[PDB]
């Protein structure tokens, strides 16, 4: 269930979609700061709100 740090998928969000959004480049890069992993990433892109 962890895929993460719990802390930062909440605050993913507030960086993408509560902010003016930020270019999956940079997003890698913040990602691998805070302690998120490309597991993690492409959860969070996939299964953002755009689920199909």
């Amino acid at each position: 269930m962890k895929q993460w740090s719990e802390n930062v998928e909440e605050k993913l969000k507030e960086f993408v979609k509560r902010h003016q959004r930020i270019t999956q480049e940079e997003l890698h890069q913040y990602a691998q700061r805070l302690g998120l992993n490309e597991e993690a990433i492409r959860q969070f892109f996939e299964e953002f709100e755009q689920r199909k």
